[PDB]
């Protein structure tokens, strides 16, 4: 559950960085995708990454 949705459940980090066991829904799968590609990034890389992705982020948030 750290790598991929195993039997319909998957691990996503909390606000604080604590692992939580959530159903691998589109919403939670978005969450896990953002943990890998956004929330891990350092604060000197975060904001220039968001503005670069702005389109893709808004389409997923609105959709999923």
């Amino acid at each position: 559950t750290y790598k991929k949705p195993t039997g319909g459940i998957v691990t996503v980090r909390s606000e604080m960085g604590e692992p939580i066991h959530k159903i691998a829904t589109r919403g939670v799968m978005l969450w896990k995708e953002f943990d890998e590609t956004i929330f891990n990034l350092p604060k000197n890389k975060l904001v220039p990454t968001l503005e670069a992705k702005r389109d893709y982020i808004i389409s997923r948030l609105n959709a999923d």
